[PDB]
């Protein structure tokens, strides 16, 4: 025709076609920010019946998307303040003019589809009303943002990222950032091997969601504000050998500090508090290099992502790779004679540009991604864990296999293998279909009763021995005030060592799914750092000595 697709662009067309030939449900394609997303929109539209509508929420992403589409030598329309086979509209402008969209429409593409949470469902109702079989494809460079969840639920590689509540049931294609860089479709990123002054944010604890707080951050900074223009110095140095420098501070009160730097008119701080009549006095100044330094709160973008950008200075710690790969990618575009984008990583971010995304909040700040094979389906999950020097698993915090599979009878389901269990994952209802009781409610019931003991567990000690019937292992749970409660396990018969693995190791192990190797009770004491202790123990006076009836783990 008029254009030629790259081998990865046909896969995204071919994947979107094979999906809509099978399923009527929406889908999403994950794409980098230098991928050439207009070429997929154009081929999909070349093969379409009726019309194709390319929505977007922010206006400049519409106008820019259209500029990128027509720049292919093709004809299309626009809907904003400003009838064709393809239309480029914005949610707000399209939602008041539904009278122009009454013909056949076979595809609706939603650019930056992660932003469907911030109207739009009025278009989805109208279109779906004229076109009952309208197909929905969304596009995005970030399908996951910490504190918001995921956009899709099922990934075509075989795992599960969200749940029934996700907007898009499926992600049918993903273009890795590693790939794009490997084959030159993207500028290569160089990290300054080591910087002499960075910050240290280990003395910080994320909130419940997983994101650090506006308060907690400017308090770790002030304690080191004596290290800041020693940093901007390094940043200042080679920021003369680059046409564009983007900086991401920890916040606004971190920008004002790091805004200067250079008394430029300007270095011109973008933030989430200006139009769009201001986004505009510096869009077109930065995209034209007026104005070289650009600092951000930030999220942020989704403009000012200009090809000429060739230096990324990380002035905030990244909680998830998705945000690090999101930042670093803002400046990986292709530009005439731009051999690389250098990344100056202050502030304690690892060199993990291709690390997998566990997609859950870390927890312990020293956690890292570890991979555990599912004993049922063999799917290799990525959980939060802690490894030693040689890459050996010490602990992992996954609870259920995240893989899924489908039968030739259409039925699709997630692997029901539980790494942490009562009789299913922590929840309200399985038989143990009775309403499950709550750990707090069970503690309260046993506190309110004598012949019962409820001790906060501070640790446990193991002892072993034997007699004419083989060995045994005695475990003793103790208080921070010396309160004891014990239980004993015989390890002699196969029905006895089997129960021991069933009743004591699977709940107490730190790497469930990975079995403990042992021959005698001695091999179990050797590895007692592989075992954790309950958080609460509940015991009933059944014999005149205390007997254990409940252990509470991960409270
Ligand atoms: N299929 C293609 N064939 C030839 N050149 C391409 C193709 N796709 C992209 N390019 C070129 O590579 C550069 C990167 O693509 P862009 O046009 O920036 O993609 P875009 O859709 O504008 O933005 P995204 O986020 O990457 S989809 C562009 O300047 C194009 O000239
Ligand atoms: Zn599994």
């Amino acid at each position: 025709m008029i254009f030629t697709l790259r081998p990865y662009q046909q896969e995204a067309v071919d994947a979107t076609l094979n999906h809509f030939r099978r399923h009527k449900t929406p889908a999403v394609i994950v794409l980098p920010t230098g991928a050439g997303k207009s070429l997929v929109i154009a081929e999909l539209a070349r093969l379409a019946r009726g019309r194709v509508l390319v929505l977007a929420h922010v206006k400049e992403l519409v106008a820019q998307n259209h500029a990128k589409y027509q720049a292919l030598g093709l004809e299309a329309d626009i809907f904003a303040a400003g009838h064709g086979k393809v239309v480029f509209g914005s949610v707000q402008s399209v939602a008041r003019n539904l009278d122009a969209f009454q013909g056949e429409f076979s595809l609706l593409i939603v650019d930056e589809c992660h932003r469907i949470g911030d109207q739009y469902q009025q278009i989805l109702t109208h279109l779906t009303k004229v076109n009952p079989h309208l197909r929905l494809l969304g596009l995005t460079a970030t399908p996951f943002r910490l504190g918001k969840g995921w956009i899709y639920q099922f990934h075509y590689h075989g795992m599960v990222r969200g749940d029934e509540k996700a907007l898009f049931r499926d992600c049918i294609y993903e273009l890795p950032l590693r790939y794009m860089i490997k084959h030159g479709y993207l500028t290569p990123p160089e990290r300054l091997d080591m910087p002499v002054v960075q910050y240290d944010f280990s003395r910080l604890q994320a909130q419940s969601n997983g994101l650090f707080s506006e308060a907690d951050l400017n308090r770790e900074l002030k304690k080191q504000q004596r290290i800041t223009p020693h940093i901007i110095s390094q940043i200042m140095e080679f920021a003369a050998t680059r046409k564009g420098v983007m900086i991401f501070a920890a916040t606004v009160e971190h920008a004002k500090e790091i805004v200067g730097l250079l008394p430029a008119e300007d270095a011109a701080l973008i933030t989430g508090d200006t139009p769009g009549a201001e986004r505009d006095v510096l869009i077109e100044n930065f995209k034209a290099q007026r104005f070289r330094y650009l600092v951000n709160v930030a999220v942020l973008t989704t403009g000012f992502d200009a090809p000429h950008v060739d230096l990324i200075a990380i002035l905030r710690p990244t909680e998830s790779v998705s945000l690090y790969q999101q930042i670093v990618g803002r400046g990986l575009r292709l530009a005439p004679g731009k051999t690389d984008c250098l990344i100056l990583d202050y502030a304690g971010n690892p060199h993990d540009l291709y690390a997998p995304e566990v997609g859950t909040p870390k927890g312990k700040s020293d956690n890292v991604p570890v991979q555990v094979f599912c004993p049922a389906c063999g799917f290799a999950n990525t959980f939060w864990g802690k490894t030693t020097a040689d890459g050996t698993l010490i602990e992992h915090f996954g609870r259920r296999c995240q893989g899924w599979f489908e039968d030739d009878d259409g039925h699709r389901e997630q692997c029901d293998f539980r790494f942490r269990f009562k009789n299913c994952p922590q929840c309200n209802a399985e038989n143990d279909d009775t309403v499950l009781v709550d750990p707090d409610d069970m503690l309260k019931a046993a506190l309110r009763l004598k012949d019962a003991l409820v001790l906060r567990c501070s640790g446990m000690s193991l002892q072993h021995g034997h007699d004419e019937k083989g060995e045994w292992l005695k475990i003793t749970y103790y208080d921070e005030d010396g309160a004891d409660v014990s239980e004993r396990f015989r390890l002699q018969t196969p029905a006895q060592r089997t129960a021991f693995e069933q009743l004591f190791i699977r709940p107490h192990t730190r790497t469930p799914g990975i079995p403990l190797r042992w021959i005698t009770a001695a091999d179990i004491l050797a590895q007692q750092a592989l075992l954790r202790h309950p958080d609460f123990v509940v015991a009933r006076m059944k014999g005149q000595y205390w007997q254990v009836r409940e252990k509470v783990f991960d409270y």
